[PDB]
């Protein structure tokens, strides 16, 4: 019902993901019909706000695909809002220290242990108190993933990996390749060797490892490493690419 | 500037089209970047209204691709609205007689010759009277296409083809195959032979012939017949198909 | 998955309904959490269009409650639109002859038997062709209800009740009491005696009978008569009434 | 509080009007702060639907300016929708016979006298039944204006003017000049003499005469003739003209 | 006309409030027709942004109910935006020090005394400079309420209560009970005794005390203590509860 | 095609600007038809969010007028969003140190030199990777303006003017006159003398100077000083003023 199946499957299987940046309920529903294990509603790099993410959670809710929401940043009030509209799995960009990851764990948990604002009567998260024990049980079905995607993030990796309540570390190859001076070129061996080592350290610390690659060969290679959550394409890239390919057959 | 290049090119070249049923400005802009000769904003089979079609005309306006709007039906007031938001080419579904096609010609022209409501001060069509002689020159850049896609439409084809101000007849293979008792199966020889004969009669009467086929082989065959406007795919079908194909490489 | 359970339950049980006139995907979701057998998305008397009805179908789709859509009128093109966004049950207002009810049956069925426009590729109804045999099986799961709520409707009742493909006749007590010279007073014995006789005639002809009443005693009495689909309240009335009642405890 | 002051002032004073075609609640509020006697929300020549018109009724409702809504056509179901969202004055375009004007009167009145669909519980018009006697009193505060703006309209002027419940006849100079073969040149003596005689006949039959002119000299001449409701400008034309004039001071 | 009646009544009477988290202009208008002294537009726990809050200010503005806006956090730029759209009373969540309360006072006042960004020409607050002296008089009609709802808030209660320009302290029972280790159980004696003492200290320092309770007995007890602004219910909770109660009469 | 002409013209000519605070794609299009060198889409003082700014970039993109976006504040994540939707010129309000101006430069540039988040695949800025070398060439076409409009801004003026990558300093006369104790009276000689000296210092340090004034005489005087970018009016002010002026001709 509101069991976080993406959260349970981190320990259980490898989950194939689709990036959703078309930023509307109608597009999110089309993606939701395909059968991806997870759909990333991108609040960071697509023109989304709280209301458009809600619309996309409502579309996707009818379908087995599990929703993961990336906020624009690790903003504690915005995390409060996204949890209340019922986003059960968050991906926080650009996480750079154990202290920042601990703030994000606290942002996802109610007082007295955390700092998640309490407003269950008003929340789709509680179905407006129609889930009777929401305030006692919400935490069990919240999944927190953080992105390592900067030099400082790699510099604090072991420390982030010992933070209790971080379920998964996701590697951002676009941000990380740029930070490493290989902007636009994550396929470089220098970047790939750091990514592979990063995945191994994530899985050796008992956390789930995730990544995005539209490159089919790199995606399969990440899956052979045991990477637990692999996004394998992007709705905007697939729409543009297929329309271009179709046109080139007639130019 | 507001020259209807789709209209001029009916006499000049074969125009490759993309069907736009994602029904928002953002999606219409992605399609507009590909380089299709024309984009069909579907008011009949996608969840569009006047305001969403406006948003999509505004997105597309920055790009060389020419916009064609299909209204839900040959409704004279709705044609008035779509012309005022600045749609220069309309495709009218389910046209079934010379009398209906003549009503549609009149719907696209100002009195005293036509019945297009006059409200140029308020219209994006006139850029709010920033096009000085709009009321004298609008008609020159309006293009009217009608669909033949029923038994009655085929029964009135010669009569529709002698109506002055019909620039083009578009064949709807989904509606026509269903009307012919081959619903879901336009690829049948019975349907194809009627389509090919219909195209030849359209071009022999000096009008532009158009059609949609997502089948690449049928599309190329329609282009070899000299069909002037051929839509060759559908944004919703390309997004769904590419996301499915991508997923099957990992299932 | 896309089985019309409301349609099946017409022969099987009494279905308790809630009127949805708050005209937004968020309000439709709240209503969908209660457990009503059916939700009437009101496109006649609430400020809805095709796009707002789509948002409310997507909200409701995640919940067992079955959606029924009332269009503003028996308009064939608008029926086409509502079917393509995936409304499986329609309630047509102000139906007044067998001829009009037969037009509505045809409006819900594909050619060659009906006049439903074919555009399955673009439709949420087909899940963008992800339901493989949609064009062959669509009609099995479409349910057509018609409203008798005028003197001319009652004058054509036996004729409407012999129209094959009318699944149900719903009585509109507001429109009907007004047509009978008892505007705002459907509780009058003159009106109630016609309502009861009408329900009996509907069930004697083997069709489902429906009605709305916010009066609990009248709703229970219609349920004791065997009325198959009974709406029992209206979201706007319940929001307003409960807010007034609460304020009167403090004035 | 829901007294139709525009309707009362038709017998009492000359009411100065502003055309609103910017088609959003924010623009309609700006216009509402100026102090016009009336504001014409234009559903015919501005990109409005029922929901955009509702938003503009809500903006305007805090201000003394009275709202008048022009629907796209004399469509009975659309009239029903506009009345239910709480539009108390309607301006019907392109009215051409006593029969059509009588249909419009009926479209604004409840059965048994009229054909206005009854659904007061759901309507902003009744404030969701918070106006207790709404169904008994609604018609007293409904004002029906019809546009005469075609040859056929002028050919049926005396017949339209004897139709009980037509409160006002509005002359459309753009449509009328077009219909008379002077498209874009309403200023012509041929057109002006017909407008003047038309106004005198409207007032001799004891109905309110209305018109729009953005020409100040023509507006004042129509006011000296006793024209009861004169729109004197258009928000889109004032926005465009003021921005152009400002720029020419710097080119 | 733009007099902040909520602000004046803080010294004068006890004001009864309704929480508005249905987050659209249509729902806010329904609530506005009931006669609550105030309406809390909830930007913290309902899916609102600046534009949705503007729509709800516009709906409510026609009605005597006074609007109060809760922003998501004490963010100075967001406060600037909410003031400019014309919100005259703000409820700042989670205020924890005299320093933070002083920052919020400054955020509501123009330089040189405050840090409210100046842009009156563009603002609904000034009615686009149609309120002539707006920049000189704005602060007289701005009301600042701060929430005490954490241990740190209670630890800084005396300091917050000596901050000039804090008009009211609102107690958040959900956040406060959570912070005290009684999450979801504000009814506990431990929590109630802290709330009662907190209210008495707020009123002894000559500020207005406020609270929300949906429990009628607790609401009336807070009113007997002299609490100046008591919210007594939540629109989402009333909608859900009334629809559930109605359904259980038929299960 | 995506050349920043506003940026090039900073070294080349004086650019006449219009302030856009009507906050919608339709109004932004009207303004885009006039021929202003630049249009300021105001995300600080008009009710805009990322999605409404996107709609207005898409409207404006078809016209030669160059778009400049003011965010609500110098927020690094919000700058990321506005750059990804394809805003090429940003005006940062209330910049007060070289440290803050350097943060803003970094916020507009990709790593490793800056901290702009990398997500080109999803961005209108890259046209969804249809601009092939976007990640290599993006910064060449990004223009950063900062506002000096506080005492601390003037106290850090020389330091801000030595920050490499600040293309322009814009003076905010409303915020600055208020900070100087002359709120609502920027026309005072004390204020004007600081504005003139500030412009001279900006141009002496080889940066572009900008300002807004709706006062024609002050705008011409700033143009005679060589001010590179001068906004000369505000859409809301021009809509309101022209509507009031028109009404005063009839009162
Ligand atoms: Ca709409
Ligand atoms: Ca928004
Ligand atoms: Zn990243
Ligand atoms: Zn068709
Ligand atoms: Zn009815
Ligand atoms: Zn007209
Ligand atoms: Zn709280
Ligand atoms: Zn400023």
């Amino acid at each position: 019902n509101t069991v976080n199946y993406f959260k349970q499957k981190l320990k259980t299987e490898q989950q194939i993901g689709m990036w959703v940046g078309l930023a509307d309920g109608y597009c999110a529903e089309i993606a939701a019909n395909v059968g991806y294990d997870w759909l990333l509603i991108d609040g960071e790099h697509a023109p989304n706000d709280v209301r458009s993410i809600l619309a996309q959670l409502q579309s996707i809710a009818a379908y087995p695909s599990q929703a993961v929401v990336r906020p624009v940043s690790g903003d504690v009030p915005l995390i409060k809002q996204l949890l209340d509209i019922g986003a059960q799995t968050l991906l926080i960009p650009m996480v750079e220290s154990a202290e920042q990851a601990e703030l994000m764990v606290k942002a996802t948990r109610y007082p007295p242990e955390g700092i998640r604002g309490v407003g269950a009567a008003l929340a789709r998260a509680s179905r407006w108190n129609n889930i009777s024990d929401y305030l006692q049980t919400a935490d069990e079905q919240i999944c927190l993933l953080v992105q390592v995607e900067s030099k400082k993030g790699l510099d604090n990796l072991d420390e982030i990996l010992n933070v209790d309540g971080v379920d998964g570390i996701f590697i951002g190859p676009a941000d990380l390749s740029a930070a490493l001076g290989y902007r636009g070129n994550p396929g470089h061996e220098f970047v790939q060797n750091i990514i592979v080592q990063t995945i191994q350290k994530i899985r050796a610390a008992g956390k789930a490892a995730g990544i995005l690659s539209a490159d089919e060969k790199l995606a399969k290679q990440y899956l052979e490493l045991g990477t637990e959550f692999v996004a394998v394409g992007v709705d905007t890239s697939l729409l543009m690419k297929s329309m271009k390919q179709l046109l080139s057959k007639f130019k």
